[PDB]
């Protein structure tokens, strides 16, 4: 028995949709939603996607209140619709999916995720709920995520961290480290060997490894005196170039971290959304050296030195394909002379 | 159970809310509301209110679909509130009254008109409905309209039309003449006598009496000479004078519909509601004259007769007390030798 | 002591702003001015306008309520503003003009005419309203329109017909034929040789002419024969061509008012403006014969005859270039054998 | 003379309404007013109540700027409506009432208290303004704020707190300790014996007595020990668990304060508004232990122990019922061998 | 080949407008422009201009993203619009100018500031543009900016800050020192010595000079002993009297710095624009001591110093007119028995 004033009633006492029964008075304001709290509305909900007022209001209502993959692991494993769920992305402020399953009848493309409508479509279900993993068996396309085994199925360990009502955390009270399955066109599809990224904020950045502790405590080049990172173009890629108008390097979100400490800079997202590689409009205060596109990884420092101590330094220009987040990213790969002159994620 | 997805439903299956059970799914675009009917959204309704499109969208679906007094009556008779029904003034596309009472959580001040908040305000009884005359007997203040006798209770036989769904009518399948009552302060009133105006429209003018067919077929010299109606300004008046820039007169509904025979104009509705007298910015098309301020009265030619026939012609200029629908209407007399100049709704 | 407040007072009192004194509340919402009329919002206006709404509310109330050149003149004289008035476009619902001069401190750009920023402007001025001809005397670019003679200046004789509050008409109360004069650059222009467009609608074409009555009451092959219109494509051009999946011809209003009494056509007015020439989308009923782009054109019957038989038939196609009200309409004629093939307002 | 220019006049030229003659010329779009500053518009407001733009513009310039009751403690003393002021509810970007009392002609449902429309309704009197303690005495419902002695008039001594211009604070060069006082019915009703909540903020708590010092600095097991607070189920109560993926106890402000200086947290407030015991879906960034409904109240250590220590411990579980705030406040207590096992503001 | 889709591709290929080829679907809702982003939307721009949406988005998108003058000295200097670009108002999210030259169809002017339209306007040169030195020398009104020499042309040394991407800072890799020119009716005009505002920020502010080291490190009476400031009123209006309900003086921004280590206040910008003098509503949250409009300038305290030790003290009251940022700013003195009782930006 579904209804505007039902999901609001959820909202106000149980915090989120819990399938309780009852309704509060609701009024509807342009892209916002109100409830009479004694004679004066209170807000419940700011429309802030490209769906109805009411319709988005459910959806969010509706959101996975448990740990779940980030958006852009989905994106980048072709997840294009969750099963029985709503995958919340809190980066938009808007569902990450387009359409339902069994969550909203105005989005609703199917009631259950075995409906043909389904079986173009990679699904996304989730191991932790009864039946999930039957319906990722039946299913012609869709990702699994389990917490343990799966018999006879091959896991690919996801990343350690996942999201849990907009936090991203590595959780300790709950489980985050999923195992994670493909399917495309009814067969299992065998996941790549890849790295991850780190998913920290520059505000409150924390080094993860003994690397990242010497890299913002040490100079830059007493740390890369230690690490034997000579002729790799640290100074430029991870510390970056703050000497002519525009700025160089800077690729690395430990980079970004060490300078934010110093001296504050601007950060302009003009793609704001989930992403393995970000792209940023940087402007440093200090200095007043800027960049229209900063493309920006947050990789483990010790994970980006392996991939770039790796590497051939024959040639002038190359493309370095790297599987970050289950994707290829491109880098692009400059040398001269036996040494690196930059390595950033390749602008397409 | 209220809901707006239930709501919805009756609009849908019902043609208006019937107390069914059932939900469609809606979706809420700015002011309007929508259904998806086979994948694609159909619209139910368009918010032209001041009140929360969702709650407009309910007070519309739930208003009364019986023949019910015209909203200018009921303006006229201090009407506040109506008892368990919304009365719906399509002039206005919006409810006639703010609040009401066992209708919509929103915009409910009680269930019953029996709680002590209806008290001090003139709750509207419909007979009709049955309690409703005991509720008015024990109502402090009300409007009560009946079919027929009510024991103990004088009686004003109201008008012969009413509204059936904003068709001003006069029912021959079903009653529009009802019985008034009013109460203030728990004291039974006594109704004044009172002429109705006849709420015609333009485009459809029908004669309701001889004199009113003598107008709109004879000649103005000649209908004037069968009705005395010599030295009373009703060329003025009724006719209307097209010769100057200013319109001159053209007062009288049934002048207006004898002018758009011959030639068009137009009337700015520039305050769009129901009143006893109404105010047009008219501009004649075929000659040009126009006028701001036309004020114009839906009278009986017969009744109209009577007012200026029972008038003194011997002051310059005075104001005319007439009771019309109820209220009182200031009407502005000129004249000049023991004859009309001019007879007009007062503005003020 | 200009408000809001006082604007809608003007607007409810006067029917118009007046310069009265005085307040009536106002609510705003989105996009529609309300006033409360005993408890309930009474609707005053509806901005059709890219301006902000209270600021459209005030140039309407401003809005000039005198019989005033139509919108098509002014911008065919090339003028970009009003002296102390309001020009409202009643064909888009927005003002004529951008700015204001002494009508509304928002789209002010001056107070009075004389001032700098005016000299490079073609201000509108009235010879009706006191001291406007010698304000257009002693400005550098201007176009001026009065009733009678100004010593010294060649009149132009305009249209017959003026815009009083939206009604194209030809006063008989009122005076619609004006004397205008224009001025460039200090310098007094000599206005063309014009034809006018007769701005008459479908739904009450009347004939202003013998010919016009012979057309419309006579059948196609007896009014080209009485006419002496052999060879001249008017079966195309005026009556229209109905046969085939693109309509034929049908440009001059007189042609499409006479297949309006037979048989009902869509016209889309895909730019709904004022303009010398009309483009419209039309799909006849009857037939189904249509036609994406038919441009038509309100001339005298008698004047388009006077065109068409004043051109030269030998070429196969050429741009024949006719001033219609002030501005250079383009038209074009395909001839073959001597005779006119079709005759349209040229599409570019 | 009242109007949005004059509003808007006074906001740029006093910083809010100040009954100061003038007029700025204002431009409104969507939800938002705006100034014309030197050719350029500048935002004035952002609506965000579910009233006319406008009109919430002219409430909030006319908000009270003197330090006034936190809208919490006037809502548990069943305040609806304030004498001749707005409460600007700065939680809820909104005013505190729906109605006025000689503001603004939109919202006013009188121009005076003493009006019959006032009568069942609890009106807000001020004693520091002129005659308010006398329209108090008159008035049949009300609540009453002096500074000193109202003669005859039992008082009650308020929060030490107010908010002034959005901000609590105690006053020092203002005084925010108030006398109040309540009417219900035409007498004078005796305001209970109760606590008061903190009000203070998790970013900048400050710890208001020796306990609150000892609790922020001491560590868990030595604070309860100092305390004799053993066998009261602190440790869940007051500090928290976050150990299962359900988020244990954290009821008092305090408590989320000792562990925002360790670790973050999401609070997602999702009814936002003033209340005494407010609702938040609580996400533990350290360790992913997370809660939907986790009520939280900022009472002053001393006083929370105060209120657990002199419960009885012989019941599994009943309900405890706490004045804090004039409002009787239901706690859920849970006991086990004479133990507290959990105490906790109880969800209704 | 100016369109929607373009400008879009330029914000997610380039950060901004870069004059490359290529489009990007676009989705606009309300006020916000959404790019489709693998199936789902995503926000690229959210109006916060009285400008059509689509039309504010090419605009932001046509931003100088290089170091640029200051809003509020341009708007000094009476800058009315800017030279084939866009000055982005970053504290108005709003363009600097109403039209443009050459940048945007929906707002240009003129394509080249050449065209006489331009003449009566002051356009912004550029000349680090090739060509904008001498379009400003045949420019009617203009103002100029230059990294260097001008032939002929005396220049005026302006602020050593500049805004690049919305950050003001002094540039190390970049040139933020221009050197001024102004033109008005042909005639370069002699700019003013002038002093300039710091244009630091609350939140971080730093000392520019020893002076300032002082007054932040040292006491009240200990700095003013050192720098002889003695019956020179920096106790009320740089240091900020806090013991009355009004607050007293506070026009210093160092002096709310100061005050914001020890204690928080909240500043209302009730007129949220760039100004050589600042207008704020403050609170001050320790005592309650609060201004309507306590008037704020940034001025380096040597020159504030300097303005109020070079100034007479022999009147009661007199008007002391500084030119600050180009622009004359008037300060009222007040003075009794020789000394300064108070010194304030003047409120007109
Ligand atoms: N990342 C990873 O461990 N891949 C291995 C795998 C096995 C089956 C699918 O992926
Ligand atoms: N309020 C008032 O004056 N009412 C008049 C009245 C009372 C009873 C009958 O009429
Ligand atoms: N700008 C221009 O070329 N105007 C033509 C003109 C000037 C005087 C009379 O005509
Ligand atoms: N809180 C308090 O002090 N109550 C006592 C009281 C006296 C009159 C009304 O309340
Ligand atoms: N501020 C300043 O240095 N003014 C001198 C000047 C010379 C030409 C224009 O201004």
């Amino acid at each position: 028995a579904m209804s505007l004033e039902n999901v609001a009633f959820n909202v106000v006492n149980k915090g989120h949709f819990d399938g309780q029964q009852g309704e509060v008075p609701v009024s509807i304001i342009n892209n916002t939603v109100y409830t009479k709290v004694d004679g004066v509305d209170v807000e419940l909900f700011e429309n802030k996607t490209t769906l109805p007022v009411n319709v988005a209001f459910e959806l969010w209502a509706k959101r996975n209140i448990k740990p779940v993959p980030e958006v852009k692991i989905l994106n980048n494993l072709g997840v294009d619709i969750a099963a029985n769920t709503v995958i919340w992305d809190y980066k938009r402020d808007a569902p990450a999916h387009i359409s339902t399953i069994g969550v909203c009848s105005m989005t609703d493309i199917a009631k259950k995720p075995t409906e043909t409508i389904c079986a173009p479509l990679t699904v996304f279900f989730d191991g932790r709920v009864d039946g999930q993993v039957d319906l990722f068996r039946n299913a012609r396309n869709g990702v699994l995520i389990t917490e343990g085994s799966v018999k006879g199925l091959q896991p690919s360990v996801g990343p350690k961290q996942a999201s849990l009502n907009g936090v991203t955390l590595i959780g300790e009270a709950v489980k985050t480290q999923f195992n994670y399955y493909k399917k495309v066109d009814g067969v299992v599809q065998q996941l790549p060997e890849t790295y991850f990224t780190q998913s920290r904020n520059l505000q409150e950045f924390k080094p993860r490894s003994q690397m990242e502790i010497d890299f913002l405590e040490l100079a830059m080049d007493e740390f890369i005196e230690r690490y034997k990172l000579e002729g790799y173009a640290f100074e430029h890629i991870v510390y970056g170039d703050f000497s002519h108008s525009q700025l160089g390097g800077l690729h690395l979100l430990i980079g970004l971290a060490k300078r934010f400490k110093e001296s504050p800079f601007e950060l302009e997202d003009f793609i704001p959304m989930d992403s393995t590689v970000k792209n940023y409009f940087i402007t440093d205060a200090q200095t007043g050296s800027s960049k229209c596109v900063c493309s920006v990884i947050d990789l483990l420092l010790d994970d980006f030195v392996e991939i770039i101590k790796s590497q051939d330094l024959s040639v002038v220009s190359k493309v370095v394909k790297v599987t970050i987040d289950y994707t290829e990213i491109s880098f692009m790969l400059w040398c001269k002379d036996g040494h690196v002159e930059t390595f950033y994620p390749k602008l397409q």
